[PDB]
């Protein structure tokens, strides 16, 4: 079942220090290759989905924006339903994903 590949684009942003990239949901086929792309993205390795806090990312909270525009780090809805919901795409140091690290989630 390959027919959709690469059609939503995700846009991608850093802060705290300035970064432009951009990616699409589809490509990754899967959540392996969703965490492997942010490791690649900045050269470094973000941890992953930890089901205590999830928001952690150790030093980066890969976030995306879902239907509701409620931005949450990758791994709370199973990629079926996610690919589908996502919007937008934004990765950032912990000092900044803190702020929405909703209940007990980054630092």
């Amino acid at each position: 079942h390959e027919a959709d590949v690469g059609g939503i684009f995700v846009k991608v942003s850093m802060d705290g220090a300035p970064y432009l990239r951009k990616i699409d949901l589809r490509v990754y086929g899967g959540y392996s290759e969703l965490l492997k792309a942010l490791e690649t993205m900045f050269k470094l390795t973000i941890g992953e989905y930890s089901e205590r806090e999830g928001y952690k990312g150790s030093e980066y909270a890969p976030t995306y924006e879902d239907k509701d525009g409620d931005w949450m780090l990758v791994g709370d809805v199973p990629w079926d339903m996610f690919v589908t919901s996502c919007k937008r795409l934004r990765i950032m140091k912990g000092t900044e994903a803190k702020g929405l690290g909703c209940g007990v989630g980054s630092h």
